[PDB]
């Protein structure tokens, strides 16, 4: 059996521990000055841009419509959501970022950015040539675990 | 941005909904004719192997001791644990499929692995090296 097979087992089981229950893994620290789930943030970071039902919101995050209440409510209650309607949305009534939010929505859009741009990293450790070797086994990979 | 930045984030997240809530993948159905979570049959086959602490199983599997302890206790709840703790005859069958299974998986990643050339394979060892450190 080749050492590979064995690293690939390691290796899962790393991603997932780093992951820590949580349903993305982000690189580094979150520095927010209000310290939101990060489940919570993400979900201030999508309504910055797309007015969620929280039923669409369970979906995009993976999880139960009442974690999501709960994620909304505790939101709504601590001032980062609010009730709102305007010409720009079609909906009747929809949950709103405060400015107290704003700034969250946008330290967790940075954490993905930094995550990605870590990626980016160690992509850039190899050849072109050899980032599409890498390309292909992450996608032979992924087809024997889905 | 090189696009394989963008594919290791989408593999990522695939491995985590894969996951839901265990703390390994594997690879097919379990063919375990009971439903025990995967955290329970991995804690079963452990123990089939040898007398482990809660504490001890925490670090084995890398999870919390509370969601060790949670799922001894159910375990002996549904009769597959007895008191350290020790398989019941209920148990044995399906601490027997769970090693099955991860050999099946083993196999799987062996069988990805020799789609590679050699030279290739160590490539591909050094960026699993280098995503892991910089995580
Ligand atoms: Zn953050
Ligand atoms: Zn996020
Ligand atoms: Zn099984
Ligand atoms: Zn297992």
């Amino acid at each position: 059996m080749r050492q590979l097979a064995k690293d690939i087992n390691a290796f899962l089981n790393e991603v997932i521990l780093q992951a820590e229950n949580q349903h993305e893994i982000l690189i580094g620290h979150c520095t927010s000055e209000v310290a939101l789930t990060n489940t919570q943030e993400h979900i201030l970071m999508l309504l910055s841009e797309e007015s969620l039902t929280n039923s669409e919101l369970a979906r995009r995050l993976n999880v139960s419509q009442a974690a999501v209440t709960k994620a909304i409510k505790s939101l709504v209650k601590e001032g980062m959501l609010e009730t709102s309607k305007d010409s720009k949305d079609a909906r009747v009534i929809f949950y709103q970022l405060t400015d107290l939010a704003r700034p969250i929505a946008e330290e967790h859009h940075h954490h993905h950015e930094h995550t990605l741009l870590t990626y980016e990293q160690v992509a850039t450790q190899f050849t072109p040539n050899e980032q599409k070797v890498i390309q292909r086994f992450l996608t032979a990979l992924v087809g024997e675990i889905k």
